[PDB]
């Protein structure tokens, strides 16, 4: 099994993030799947929506931070290139009970010392 | 959890997966398309993917030309945990990528899913 992480949002919704099965470490895809989380004992029983995105590198971090000021965290998936420069890219998603899952922003080709969060707000 | 890889005669590669950790009876599946440009590395060149709901468990995959352009579409057939079939079809090509072709649902087990997907 490859990369898999499950997070519970403040609303009680549950999100999973996976890299594509059978893919190389250096490049491929990942998906984000949102669930209602209505029963925390069976958090993945009620699927809502999902997206598949390319990754130029490996997932390096998952962050839950409010980017748009609505008080709820967006999900940020930070990806680090296998290149010697370790260039960063990231996708942000809104995920909430009212709207479900949507893309918020995407950045790529960032130097390792760049402010990814500020870039995603830009 | 369902996982299957198919390779088209063009060389394109597709994988179909049920969502990890989900119930057998309900959840999601994803379809991922790769170029397969180097056939020894089928999953080295990702193109595009989609995540869909499944009302049931994946029964089988088919590759068949649904619109008569001589390229195969991908069909994902789903069986309810209860008896009904549903199915989603997708176009796949190097030129365009991955797109929805059609969707059918509430079919009897004996019905022709492929003819249903072809029929306006
Ligand atoms: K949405
Ligand atoms: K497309
Ligand atoms: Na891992
Ligand atoms: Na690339
Ligand atoms: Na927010
Ligand atoms: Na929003
Ligand atoms: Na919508
Ligand atoms: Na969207
Ligand atoms: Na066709």
């Amino acid at each position: 099994d490859g990369f898999f992480k499950q997070l519970t949002l403040p609303s009680g919704q549950v999100v999973t993030v996976s890299e594509g099965r059978g893919e190389p470490a250096s490049t491929g895809s990942y998906d984000v799947r949102l669930y209602s989380g209505a029963n925390p004992q069976f958090p993945l029983d009620q699927f809502i929506d999902g997206k598949v995105l390319p990754r130029d590198g490996s997932i390096k971090e998952l962050k839950l931070l409010d980017l748009n000021g609505d008080k709820q965290p967006e999900l940020i998936v930070v990806v680090e290139s296998a290149g010697s420069g370790s260039y960063l890219s990231a996708d942000a998603f809104t995920l909430n009970p009212q709207e479900g899952l949507d893309s918020f922003n995407h950045v790529e080709g960032l130097a390792p010392n760049e402010d990814v969060i500020q870039a995603l707000k830009t």
